[PDB]
């Protein structure tokens, strides 16, 4: 049984756990402190595949904090499309994750969450722009409506098995 082990990070409150939740949950959190940081793991059929997915949902000493640092796989860095000051953080989540992982190809996918809103100030193309700046994907999502939520999940799952070949 394959296990692949995700963090996800990014600036507060741009839906870190309210994604997670929805994937593993399968329902919308309306609240979750922030300063929450946890573990959650999921059997999944990815691609006909079923594999076990292990998540930790970043609040930012902790040995689990440490431990998936260490040894995680791949990387959900998040943003909100409404949320500029979020996009702008971005590539420090990214020098964070190349540092720990002494590593240029670390599987990552960036994610612009919110997308259910209005109120719209981080455009497709800036963060597509971005994307293709770091050699990742790019993936739309909303956590309330679930749009997206399992691309993001199971692209990075794709990213992971790229780097494993
Ligand atoms: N409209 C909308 N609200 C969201 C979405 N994701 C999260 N939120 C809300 O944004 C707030 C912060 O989200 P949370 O998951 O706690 O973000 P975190 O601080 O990054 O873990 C909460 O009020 C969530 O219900 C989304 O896709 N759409
Ligand atoms: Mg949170």
């Amino acid at each position: 049984m394959t296990e692949y082990k995700l963090v996800v990070v990014g600036a507060d409150g741009v839906g870190k756990s309210a994604l997670t939740i929805q994937l593993i949950q399968n329902h919308f959190v309306d609240e979750y402190d922030p300063t929450i940081e946890d573990s959650y793991r999921k059997q999944v059929v990815i691609d006909g595949e079923t594999c076990l997915l292990d998540i930790l949902d970043t609040a930012r000493y902790s040995a689990m904090r440490d431990q998936y640092m260490r040894t995680g796989e791949g990387f959900l860095c998040v943003f909100a499309i409404n949320n500029t000051k979020s996009f702008e953080d971005i590539h420090h989540y990214r020098e964070q994750i190349k540092r720990v992982k002494d590593s240029e190809d670390v599987p990552m996918v960036l994610v612009g969450n919110k997308c259910d809103l209005p109120s719209r100030t981080v455009d497709t193309k800036q963060a597509q722009d971005l994307a293709r700046s770091y050699g990742i994907p790019f993936i739309e999502t909303s956590a309330k409506t679930r749009q997206g939520v399992d691309d993001a999940f199971y692209t990075l799952v794709r990213e992971i098995r790229k780097h494993k070949e």
